């Protein structure tokens, strides 16, 4: 709920983000670096996606685990365009950070161009979600809504997550981590 962190929030989102839409819904897309993004995994991004209503070759799609075979949520794509992202890998964490304040950044045609102060983020760890086990989820508080997968959670100087998930007042993110995008 601070200013530095809607700040900040606000720059990312103008530069690197972009509105999706694949078989399965709606959601914020975060650009990463080269022409690498992310969105969550059951957006399950097809041969082609929409983005910004444009029509975008998938080049390359990585549903992330870890060592063990374990789920993340996540799914890395790397998109058929000419543009590149701005590369804002120095502002992901390295492991699971927690904040006392943060600032969950929406762009849907549902939720356009919106923030919402979510306060502090919880490294909340293991989850079961929907029936499948999955790890290094992140927890926050606020009144969540349908629609705002792929949102993007963020602090002063860091994006720490990609939400995934939310039901009442509960809402979670995969933690976005700098190694992911390594290469």
């Amino acid at each position: 709920m601070k200013g530095p962190a809607f700040e900040f929030a606000v720059a990312m989102m103008k530069r690197n983000a972009s509105t999706v839409k694949t078989e399965y819904g709606e959601f914020t897309m975060l650009g990463i670096y080269d022409r690498w993004a992310v969105l969550p995994r059951h957006a399950k991004p097809g041969p082609t996606i929409l983005m910004n209503d444009q029509e975008v070759g998938v080049l390359d799609a990585k549903e992330l685990v870890d060592k063990d075979g374990t789920n993340l949520e996540l799914t890395l794509l790397k998109l058929n365009r000419n543009e590149k992202f701005r590369d804002i890998r120095g502002f992901l964490a390295r492991e699971e950070v927690e904040v006392n304040e943060a600032v969950l950044a929406i762009n849907t045609s549902k939720f356009p161009n919106m923030y919402i102060p979510v306060g502090q983020v919880t490294d909340y760890g293991f989850l079961n979600l929907g029936g499948t086990p999955t790890k290094r989820m992140l927890v926050y508080n606020f009144p969540t809504r349908a629609g705002q997968c792929g949102g993007v959670l963020m602090s002063t100087g860091k994006v720490l997550g990609i939400h995934v998930g939310g039901n009442g007042h509960q809402g979670f993110s995969a933690a976005l981590l700098r190694h992911y995008f390594n290469e």
